[PDB]
């Protein structure tokens, strides 16, 4: 017999795994237990601080719901108005020298006149083969000359992606990215560049919320903290390292063991295979790919320049820089960095140079958040990446020569975003049902693998409907159906449903 | 305060209540009822036997399940191997003297030379305008020209679905026929053309299983009985005559009254709105279409004929007889019509004459059902209708002037097709979140009157769905999805889920 | 026995008849002779003068030449280069307070924006529609929408070519416009869109040459020079009354039979058959359409405007003139209006008011030709057209209200424009192959009926073309395949052939 | 100076040379005169006899003409109506042991079902293909596929053309063949599949004429019969082995010198270019393609089998026979092979056996007259082509092994076919022009290369048009526009014309 028994585990409390205990917390049927080898939940929805007092989240996160049951969590753990800020999302592409509103494609009309004709010239050719095409695309970039023509596919998808994924457009599949990719149609792109005009509102996140305090990592504090605390175990007392599928017992660190009847486990997929001891899994997973994701800080002295204005989140395509975007985080909130009293000296100008007085001044601060890519196809330097990082934001003129650096923040995510490759769902089709048939439920960003599920609400609702699946025989349709899921509000699943108004008399 | 309360009232014991009620039983939480003006459940998917002893679904009822949960409810209520009957799905097209297998495009090489030609010669303009489409079709009509051509239209699926919707087909939007794209397999019809070869769309794999007994209705009293009794209340006094929706309070036809928190009404939602004396949905559930179905059964001494055989059922797009569709119900079970040792007289012979004898004969005896549509648009003469049909058989070579008719059946069932009429989707979206605000689920063929998701099993899981709703959040998938289930398994929801298994 | 004999009799001594003459004197083969009404040659290619000094040809005329042939009967009758004046081909279109560079849809840049909009979105259109397009069009406004889309359709080709033919765009024929795939080039015209660029098809290469003096009139009087005179008869005493077909014989008005053993007839078929006294042919010949011309003409005090400039000619869609193109005929030739020292009275000005004084005043001058339109679907008054037109001229600020107006000049031509209707070909089929019978060869601009073949150069070739089959055996290539012949360089005959090459030695 | 002086010398004297000829007489303006290398003119439509007594032209040869001056040559050289014989063509192709009506590609009703569905399943893909092509085909290959789709490229039109062109279809261009390769209609072949009927009646060939006695030589003799033997010269002596381009002066194998001022040579231009020593026109002819011929004729003992009918000529796409194609030359005059009581002995039979009896017996007799290509790119055995043949005509069911062959006949022909190779306009348009601004006028099967064009009656009216373009300034139409005259009735130009009836006043 084993140390505890329960008839669910969960394994891992980033949001996917909250999302199961929140749903299994609820149902308050079938026993269960929650572990993490971090103390403090949240995976790569967490908080980092740096010595100065400068918040950076694991790169630009901003959140936008497609599911009621979501908010409701959000709303039950931050239940204040203050508890949160509002913004629209304002963000741009650096290209030539300048800021061309976000989504690139659709604003043609801010370029260079020689620049619009190559443009429009190429989405003419698209827009005449799209009107004979009897076949889908195949690939990411046979999606986007087919849908953007080669002129905005050179200019600004083809360089822009590989620095984001970290391999080639030609390398990934495209049934991905209907909520991504904004396709321009022609008449309207034209439209804007004979008008002069701009079309900056596509997308699901063209409006955010971010939370007050402790930055996004903040939020799966507060919904972790809703949970039965004896029903939790967070920190190295939870570390998984073996898992018995056959004798269905979990393995913790200090050896401590756990029987379940079903698993439901949000750690990356290739190290449950290696936990699993399972050979077999192995070899699958390892024909998956990801790409890392190196975080770097940098905190500015200074009230926010006029340059930089109300600024959220911005892309950038071209060569002058290693990071492909850059968040304004201390437009999200006022808490993100130290107030404007605190007293820092000086680290470092921006042109690289030693400042001119080693004693400590006031602020007031901004901070700025970047992110750069690495896979074995895109080799990073790691010694020098903050620094290349510090002369970017000199050479794309988001900081002064002069500007004055007060903190640096750089931290490496090895597994930071899981690529759709053309063999991804080949490869899934193998491994998912292979543990399903084990009765593990293997879920979340890298747990299933799936970006286009993969944000935190994506992420929290794979645990919450894998329980749904598990107790009450739902649909897996985040899982399963993508497209589905994101294309519609879901309403229906909340956090208090028929169940307990009924129960509750 | 009202004589009965209960947490979910479920107005109804076709497959759709049932469902509901199934869903119930098996979360074993809210407290429930259900209700149906009729002693036996099973509404249109109920059975009717003459004095003879024939057999008569309410038209031809042929199971395809998309779904496990429907699955594990039929073989809880009739789990016996012999409870059941296996067969292909042979159908066929009665056209120009000769029975076209279906589908009739893939086998028109029976048809005469020059027809061939028109049709082919049809169908390449449509492969060809199919090529360079970048339209949906908007109407029924639309829609089968493109995937046809209009020869192949002009001989089948024309004039075969106006006898059916009694409706043109100008006049129904097609979305409800699913997301594949309107066009030709050309090459596939040239060849069996050029091969002068036939081929239906059925084999070993491609079957139903029917009921040993009691017709698909003896399906539904299986099913009922599985319930805890004293939570039914089925006959005159189980029948709804008034729906207070802000009271949320129910009155039967006896006086009694019962509350609800939330009600599931499987009854066609035109009677709902005038249950509930709201004028505002009276005006609209009218501005919905439905067409009434007659139909009439025909009990023959005899063996099967040779000409008859395998033939499950059958289509009839030409106006030489007045039903659409004819089902060899004797081919389904043994026990729809009596054993061959059984002695009745014969009535009339097939060309209407008087028999030689009155006296009383043994079969053994076979049986055909019949379906004939009646809407405004398209009136039926119910006086004369049997006679119609029975003429209608000697025409299409069913039946000879010869047969000995040994029993007959006729019923008209007023709400028998929805109508999926252009005008359909613009009236439902106002009807039934008038009805969600008010906490009333309705659900089923006239429940919520989608005819793509209206046969038993989508009627069914659109009352076990309603309830997941209700009480576990999910989302109601066939109401508003139905090509989403109808184009996989849906094997997720069993009727023992981990919720049961870990309680126990 | 009639008076007297020929070969090759040839009526009319227009371009058509000239050219049938120049070739038979070429030929000096079969005996000829070519009769006119008019004592001066030339026929629509004439040129009238008003007694103030003001030259006008029958409206614009602006030499095009196909042919090797025509260009050495031109250099022959007028060789030496002051002969001559050299001009680029400049023409633009009047359109909303614009003078829009021709051809009009590469110009749209000069249109307000949301105009631009309009017609590029119609444009769009056209060229998705030309993508899968497997049907050539049936009329003139279906090959104008498939070439421009609807919006420059609208502004341009529809309402210009309604008062060009005074009949509707669909009702006329779209063959006569040659082969070219009906479609847009859309790149091209969305290209000076977003450049915001103007460019008219002109230039040093793209030129035209006009006669230094008397006009295009000019031309046609010295060609018919070069011919033997006492092979010409030219007058009343040149006028044919009555054709007999039957006896090939022609009567002149003062009572002259010419006999013949082939007719090449270049006078309007319609009075053709009228001649002949051919009641048949008479009813086919009633069955075409044409319309007539009213060419106004106004002579003007002052150097030339520079919002006039180098323009040649004029195109006037809009309804606030009545006339449909116009020529700044003095910009063709100095000698098509008075020296500066010539003095003349001012009639009128502009807005129709009367000069300050009535004694004359010196030049320099400068000079309008114009040209109107009817038909039984579209009426003139000819009473008002004159003043109409001046009206015109200020309303498209062509001219001031102060201008001073010193010459003015009308003259109706009934038979204008041959027109391309749907029934145009049914009825020629018809009424050419039953004169062929007969041996009489009916050519020309209405000898023959047929616009895109019915240029001064065209016509010329027609009657060359006939002689060489009456003689030689030779393709009427230009009657019978406009397409061919405008689409190639003639350069094969010449006005020394082999023929008389050999012959001389 | 030279010992003769002609105005214009024609070199040659096949169909093209004596249409050059017979225009030049016509006219009866500049001096001229012809020569041959040959005593009898002809050329590639000549006719040999076996000392047995079978005739054998070079091939088939089936006279259809466009022109209607052509027609006036024969008609005068050959008046009588017992001088030919009128045949309507029925033509089929050898295909899996069946006769299939030509076209096969709108007889696919004809083979087998299996082969049906190939062959239509072929030409629906290329039908759906055809309805959104924007592109010509570039290609021979392209075209076939892109027209009739695989299945039937495949069967027959692929390895057909192998066989005759001696050259892959991917090697040659597909602007030639508006009148040699019918394309099929996917409605009227699958109506005729459907109801089992055939099209026989295609092409420009589907009636023909043929002289009763000499075989088509007979009609080039009794044509050069109507020129003045004087300006002749047939033979070793009208031999041409040097042309001085400069001097216009050409040299004969004799010594004799002969000036002109206008050349127009019909030999093939490649002897053209080596007999003017110039290296560079050497050069670009060698740049040309051209398959040789060779005709095997068989006599056969018997009266006409029943197996034979009334057959003229036979396809053959199939490997087990060398031939591509058989006529039954005896179907097209009695003349064309020795009468009935005529006494031969049996050279050998079918099988490839001696009969050992050397007795002559009678007929009556028929006859077959094969063909088979020769090029760089397939050799031919010349040492046993003809048993090769004669083993062909038993596979295909042509003679049985106990046929009696009673004469045999097998020549080669150098220069057979000019192939339109994809290299060949590129090249005649360096070639052509070159000789034409020296005076020469090359024309002709291989005078200027060009096989759509390359008929006999075709090749006459090239000598002709050559002629009138140098005397009369005529444009060169068969030439430059093979379309063009192939597509309509060419009805002008006769062999008395306006000029000679006018002069004979």
């Amino acid at each position: 017999h084993p140390d505890i028994s329960v008839d669910v585990l969960v394994i891992g409390a980033g949001p996917t795994g909250l999302g199961a205990a929140k749903r299994l917390n609820q149902i308050d049927g079938p026993s269960w237990m929650i572990v993490d080898s971090n103390e403090t939940p949240g995976g790569l929805a967490s908080t980092d601080v740096t010595p100065e007092g400068f918040l950076y989240d694991v790169g630009g996160h901003v959140i936008f719901s497609h599911y009621k049951y979501f908010d409701d969590c959000l709303d039950e753990a931050l239940p204040k108005e203050d508890d949160w800020y509002t913004h629209q999302r304002i963000s741009y592409v650096r290209c030539q020298g300048q800021w061309v509103p976000y989504p690139f494609q659709n604003n043609i009309s801010m370029l260079p006149k020689e620049e619009q004709v190559k443009c429009i010239d190429g989405m003419i050719d698209a827009a005449l083969e799209a009107r004979v095409a009897n076949t889908k695309p195949k690939t990411f970039d046979e999606w986007i000359v087919r849908m953007m023509g080669t002129g905005i596919a050179d200019l600004f998808m083809r360089p822009y992606n590989f620095k984001v994924w970290a391999v080639p457009t030609t390398k990934m599949q495209c049934a991905w990215l209907g909520e991504r990719v904004a396709a321009p149609n022609l008449k309207a792109v034209t439209t804007n560049v004979i008008l002069g005009k701009t079309a900056g509102n596509w997308g699901p996140n063209a409006t955010f919320r971010f939370p007050a305090r402790g930055g996004t990592g903040g939020i799966w504090i507060a919904v972790a903290n809703t949970l039965p605390k004896e029903k939790t175990r967070f920190g190295e007392k939870g570390k998984v390292t073996k898992v018995n599928a056959n004798n269905k017992t979990v393995t913790l660190q200090d050896g401590t063991t756990i029987g379940y009847k079903k698993l439901v486990s949000t750690m990356a997929v290739d190290f449950l295979a290696e936990a699993m001891n399972d050979q077999e899994l192995v070899g699958l997973t390892k024909q998956l790919f990801y790409s890392s994701t190196h975080v770097i800080g940098v905190g500015v002295r200074g009230s926010r320049p006029e340059r930089i204005g109300d600024k959220c989140w911005l892309y950038f395509p071209e060569d002058n820089c290693p990071f492909y975007r850059a968040t304004i985080f201390s437009n999200y909130s006022p808490y993100n960095q130290p107030e404007a009293s605190a007293a820092l000296p000086t680290m470092q100008l921006a042109d690289g140079s030693r400042p001119q007085s080693t004693e400590a001044k006031e602020g007031p601060y901004w901070s700025i958040m970047l992110e750069v890519s690495e896979s074995s196809m895109k080799p990073v330097n790691q010694e020098t990446i903050l620094a290349d990082c510090i002369q970017g934001l000199v050479n794309t003129e988001m900081l002064k020569p002069t500007d004055e650096i007060v903190s640096t923040y750089h931290r490496r995510f090895d597994h930071g975003y899981p690529t759709p490759t053309l063999e991804r769902e080949g490869t899934l089709t193998q491994i998912l049902p292979k543990l399903q048939d084990k009765d593990i439920w293997s879920r979340g960003r890298f747990g299933s693998w799936r970006y286009e599920v993969g944000n935190q609400d994506h992420s929290f609702m794979l645990g919450v409907e894998a329980v749904d699946n598990i107790v009450n025989g739902a649909v897996e349709l985040t899982l399963n159906y993508p497209d589905f899921v994101n294309g519609r509000q879901n309403t229906e699943r909340r956090l208090v449903d028929g169940a307990q108004v009924f129960a509750k008399s």
